[PDB]
């Protein structure tokens, strides 16, 4: 509490309502602006407040005022208890106080990089601004005083006023005013500049087409079945993907007024509807061999509101370009084009409106060691965003590393324990034993890597043995090339429960760790689907950059995607944390099915083991042209497939192609194997009492489980068509769906793991029509793999490297976020 309190010198300045000050006398103490403070919280479970005095000034009132640029306490960050007691980071939040509030004052340091901060191998403290919506940690800002806000100058302010400023819609030039409306050639909104003639992207309700769309006929229920022929029907008792963006042309822009001046809140803009392909009547049966990026021109206008536009794009009439529609389809983002109209009342495609028609920096590639290396998906996502060279790979399983080196003949592959190669170079070795030179300080500038995190799965909080374990896991390890290399790039890529995995804790320690380091950095979660790959596939992934350098930004969303698989956000300690993701619905492409991923590939038998075949025809889907190249390639690799027991390779044969189909559809059949030997049926002698009798009068239950009792240790049944044990547990578990289950040519891969089993977990791996699993090639489409992409060693090890690989298409897309972090 402060009694005492007067003004010190000339006034600094005099605004209207408020005088400004330099300085403060508080009880016989000098206070400056600079100079910071503490205030005791009411609630005494808070932390202490802390603040920087950004200004000094009396009220009309008669009050002596400060503003307060608070501090955020560690704790209420991320990090909570992980952080250093005596760490303090920036925040956006400032408010006006009155002096007398001041507990005392404190001295708070900043701890600025040491100018060797590549070689680095009491009081209060900062290094970095929170972003507590992101989780983001970052350099301060460089902004520095003027004379004319020196007086006042406040980061916080100044942040909270450059969002707004960027956030709003503002009118760049205006036309004339036409009955009530002013018409302009030019708006912006959150950075974008859209003039006339610009393209929009806009949600999938913002209008509609004018075409008639008969609803679908669908089908009434499906055949019915005898139930003792197939038992397990009943449980399965009881197209989920948003619509891409609208997209249009601006033909004109207007806006209503406010005390004769423009209402920038009613900005209107009247458009040319363009049409997918699937927007035709050719619906998608029609679209499946169509560019993703192609559309038709539409002479449709409709009136949508400025506030509903999602974003910018590029909308060309294929004549007019001056390139290849590949080369300028693969040339940006957000790239469109046409080359006909479309009739929504003829059906008809007419060449294009006359007016549909025109107007008639290198850098340098990151020297990237990739740890953990696997067959390198990351490393091929990067290399294709043209942002890395990875030169170094570390990869303990000899067959991985073989598959680097096949795709990689540029980087020096270590197979070897990443924990033993660090040794190497910290006993100042040249060398391995093998004459391969090791990565040293300065070589390394981007560090990237997926460690496996196996233990730690169990949920439970932090205890003393567990923080050694992890203190002696492959994550700190990962830590540990992070801090002697000290890169200007680190990414560690996981499965989506690295931010989970006991409480949290391994996320904060890691965080925790890197910010220990003095490096920015932030966590997020991403689906592989949403970037052009046809599978469920959420990751954990924590960036950090340099202090010298920006913070990359997590890619916004390509393409739709189902949205129960894009829960994407993750909660610390109840914190609901989400990443810069703004795409949080629709997206500029559409989902890519299983059909787009492998519709192309030649039939193989269950076992096949022919690692070469010639495809027997052209690519079919946009996908498979990107996939499979334009390039001469006339040979398929790795299009094998496990050989599954007879009684396993009899389960596949009998279950149906209809969509959804799985172990549910089985008959309960006797069959002659291919060995000689016999599936029997399976035989029901319990009553199960939830399910009850079947339409046949038949028993459901396999177990005395099914009637509340305990298992009778007798009830497993052997070397039966209908898995024994899928009945067993059926009820606990929503009926095992999916399992023996087959892909849907209009649905996506579940995950893809390192070995598919009908099954496992996820046991929707049978082909959508052939009677075996999937192939190690439909598994590498089914993550990014191009078709020339090398895989190495037996039929299980080709699985466990496409299993564990990062999809490129999503290692891309965060190699070119990062791209963006190189220009200036
Ligand atoms: N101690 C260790 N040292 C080096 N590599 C290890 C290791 N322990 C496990 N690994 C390897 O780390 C890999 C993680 S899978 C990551 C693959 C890679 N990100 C990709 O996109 O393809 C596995 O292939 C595993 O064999
Ligand atoms: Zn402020
Ligand atoms: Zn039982």
């Amino acid at each position: 509490s402060k009694d005492r309190i007067s003004w010190l010198g000339q006034p600094m300045k005099i605004e209207e309502n408020r005088t400004y000050y330099q300085k403060v006398s508080i009880d016989e103490e000098m206070l400056e602006v600079g100079d910071c403070v503490s205030v005791i919280p009411d609630d005494s479970s808070k932390p202490l407040y802390l603040a920087r005095v950004t200004a000094l000034w009396e009220d009309k009132n008669g009050q002596m005022m400060f503003h307060a640029h608070w501090f955020c306490a560690g704790t209420d960050t991320v990090l909570g208890a992980t952080s250093d007691p005596l760490e303090l980071f920036l925040v956006g939040e400032c408010e006006n106080m009155q002096l007398s509030y001041i507990h005392s004052k404190v001295k708070v340091i900043y701890k600025a990089p040491s100018e060797n901060w590549a070689m680095e191998g009491k009081t209060y403290f900062f290094q970095l601004w929170y972003n507590q919506e992101y989780a983001r940690f970052e350099s301060p800002p460089k902004t520095q005083p003027t004379e004319d806000n020196k007086h006042k100058f406040c980061l916080s302010c100044i942040r909270l006023a450059e969002l707004r400023q960027k956030e709003m819609p503002k009118v760049l030039e205006q036309i004339e005013e036409v009955d009530g409306r002013v018409y302009c050639s030019s708006i912006t909104k959150n950075g974008v500049v859209y003039r006339l003639g610009d393209s929009v992207y806009l949600p999938p309700e913002a209008f509609t087409f004018n075409i008639k769309v008969a609803s679908p006929v669908k089908r009434p229920k499906k055949d019915p079945v005898n139930e003792t022929l197939y038992p397990e029907h009943y449980r399965k008792y009881s197209l989920d993907a948003p619509e891409p963006y609208r997209i249009g042309r601006i033909k004109e822009i207007h806006c209503g007024k406010k005390k004769g001046k423009v209402n920038e809140a009613d900005i209107k803009l009247r458009l040319y509807k363009f049409y997918r392909p699937e927007n035709t009547h050719r619906s998608y049966n029609g679209s499946y061999h169509t560019d993703i990026n192609m559309l038709y021109w539409s002479d449709e206008e409709a009136v949508v509101n400025f506030s509903d536009v999602q974003g910018r794009c590029t909308v060309e009439y294929g004549e007019d370009l001056l390139e290849s529609i590949q080369d300028y389809s693969q040339g940006g983002p957000d790239r469109f084009y046409f080359l006909e109209a479309y009739n929504s009342k003829t059906k008809n495609f007419e060449d294009p409106p006359n007016h549909a028609r025109s107007p008639g920096i290198k850098l340098p590639k990151l020297r990237t060691l990739d740890v953990f290396s696997g067959c390198g998906g990351l490393s091929e996502g990067f290399h294709q965003a043209g942002i890395s060279e990875t030169l170094w790979a570390i990869e303990m399983w000899d067959p991985a590393a073989q598959a680097f080196r096949l795709n990689n003949p540029g980087t020096t592959v270590f197979t070897e324990d990443c924990n033993v190669l660090l040794k190497l170079v910290m006993a100042g070795e040249v060398t391995n034993s093998l004459g391969q030179r090791l990565p040293q300080k300065g070589d390394v500038e981007m560090l990237c890597g997926g460690p496996p995190c196996q233990g730690f799965s169990g949920m439970n909080r932090f205890n003393s043995r567990t923080y050694s374990k992890f203190k002696n896991s492959l994550v700190v390890s990962f830590l540990s090339y992070c801090d002697y290399y000290r890169p200007r790039f680190f990414l560690l890529e996981n499965v989506r429960n690295f931010v989970s995995y006991r409480r949290s804790m391994v996320l904060k320690l890691t965080l925790r760790c890197l910010v220990r380091m003095g490096y920015q950095c932030t966590f997020g979660v991403l689906q592989a689907g949403q970037y052009g790959v046809a599978q469920t596939r959420r990751r954990a992934i924590i960036l950090a950059a340099a202090p010298g350098e920006k913070l990359p930004l997590f890619p916004e969303p390509l393409h739709v995607f189902a949205p129960r698989a894009c829960q994407l956000s993750v909660v610390v300690d109840d914190k609901k944390f989400v990443s810069n993701i703004t795409r949080l619905s629709s997206g500029p492409f559409r989902t890519i099915t299983v059909r787009d991923t492998m519709s192309d590939l030649p039939e193989i038998q269950n076992g096949a083991s022919n690692s070469e075949i010639p495809y027997n025809g052209e690519p079919l889907s946009w996908f498979q042209r990107q996939l499979r190249g334009s390039h001469y390639q006339p040979i398929l690799r790795d299009h094998i497939c496990k050989d599954m027991s007879p009684l396993v390779a009899a389960r596949m044969r009998h279950i149906p192609l209809f969509p959804g189909s799985d172990w549910r559809d089985l008959p309960n059949i006797q069959v002659r194997l291919g060995d000689g030997v016999i599936a029997h049926k399976l035989q029901y002698t319990f009553h199960d009492v939830k399910n009850g009798y079947s339409s046949t009068g038949a028993l459901r239950g396999v177990c005395s489980c099914a009637e509340g009792k305990a298992c009778d240790p007798e009830s497993r049944q052997f070397s039966t068509l209908i898995p024994w044990c899928l009945p067993h547990t059926g009820n606990r578990h929503n009926h095992w769906a999916g399992l023996y289950g087959r892909l849907e040519w209009d649905g996506f891969f579940s995950t893809t793991v390192t070995n598919p089993e009908p099954m496992g977990k996820q046991g929707r791996v049978l082909h959508p029509e052939q009677h075996r699993v999937v192939s190690v090639r439909e598994c590498a489409r089914s993550q990014g793999f191009p078709d020339s992409y090398r895989f190495f060693g037996n039929i299980l090890d080709r699985h466990r490297q496409v299993g564990n690989a990062v999809p490129p298409p999503l290692a891309k897309a965060i190699g070119l976020e990062i791209k963006l972090c190189l220009l200036s």
